[PDB]
């Protein structure tokens, strides 16, 4: 049974057992100079930005972006599961320009990305909305260990005892890295408030100038209401054994501020006190609504 196993430490970070088992394959991954790396802590808008990028690469052509599921169009690099998937091999066999997905903390990223000076798009999301999203995802996505109760999961998240480690360190270190490498550091909340502005930021970063009409096509097809019903983007092509959408759909709510529905007032106060301590010596700023 490849599912519901305990996580395994990889260079200080809890990762899926099968990633740990094939870690040298991940470490030695060969990047290319024109790779675009989408890098996120889980549940921060990875799929959203991946679809945006594939739409940009295909000039807003919805049908071309339905050539395969998002997880094949934009391979999850480090995800290797025997008998199921191998992100490294998928990417190895993919023609340039490649769009690459990762959740790896900066210190675990394969060094080839740095050596190739790749452009990176990092997406961050407010911690409270992340942990709620991750809770329901743990329930539906069976590769994860059992999340337990909301209360138990919240404590694990605060302690960084979840897949890919602590959110706090993930966002902070990737933020610091923007001074060393070409990292467009985006916020889920900004994409909610003004998706046009954020997609324009992506286009400028990619050194692409496109017609307003194409920009509008990309905006339309990357909206939550469109993506949630799109079988090429909504993960419903996954086997039920891997992801059970009847437990919780991947495209769950797609809002900012769902944390209010999940956190008790006491949990919120405790979380905030802990958060300020972990984040006060970083210039990184978030919005929660
Ligand atoms: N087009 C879109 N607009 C807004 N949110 C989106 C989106 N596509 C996916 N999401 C949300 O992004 C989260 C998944 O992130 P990731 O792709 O990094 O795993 C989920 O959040 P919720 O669980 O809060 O709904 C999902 O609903
Ligand atoms: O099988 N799975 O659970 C998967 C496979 C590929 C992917 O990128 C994400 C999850
Ligand atoms: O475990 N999983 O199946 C996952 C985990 C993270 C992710 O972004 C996609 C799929």
């Amino acid at each position: 049974d490849v599912f519901r196993r305990e996580l395994v430490d990889v260079e200080g970070i809890p990762l899926f057992w099968s990633i740990a088992e094939h870690w040298s394959q991940v470490e030695s991954f060969e990047a290319r100079p024109d790779d675009i790396l989408i890098s996120t802590y889980p549940k921060s808008g990875t799929t959203w930005v991946s679809e945006i990028l594939d739409l940009i690469y295909n000039n807003g052509d919805a049908e071309k972006c339905k050539r395969d599921a998002i997880y094949k169009r934009v391979p999850f690099m480090e995800l290797i599961i025997p008998g199921i998937t191998n992100g490294v091999e998928m990417l190895n066999n993919m023609p340039s320009p490649r769009i690459v997905k990762t959740h790896l903390p900066v210190q675990l990223l394969p060094s080839s990305f740095w050596k190739n000076d790749c452009k990176i798009i990092y997406v961050a999301r407010n911690a409270k909305d992340v942990v709620v999203s991750y809770y329901y995802f743990y329930q539906m996505a069976k590769i994860h260990p059992e999340p337990g109760t909301w209360e138990e999961f919240l404590e694990k998240f605060m302690a960084g005892q979840v897949s890919f480690g602590p959110w706090y360190d993930h966002v902070k270190s990737w933020w610091e890295k923007r001074k060393e490498y070409r990292i467009l550091y985006l916020f889920y909340e900004d994409m909610k408030e003004n998706p046009k502005c954020e997609i324009q930021k992506i286009l400028k970063f990619l050194e692409k100038d496109i017609p307003e009409e194409i920009l509008n096509k990309i905006l339309y097809h990357s909206s939550f209401s469109v993506m949630k019903e799109n079988p090429s983007a909504n993960y419903t092509t996954m086997m039920k054994e891997e992801m059970d959408h009847s437990v919780s759909p991947f495209m769950r709510k797609g809002i900012s501020g769902d944390w209010k529905n999940q956190f008790t007032v006491a949990q919120y106060e405790k979380f905030e006190e802990d958060y300020v301590k972990k984040m006060e010596d970083s210039t990184l700023k978030f919005r929660s609504e």
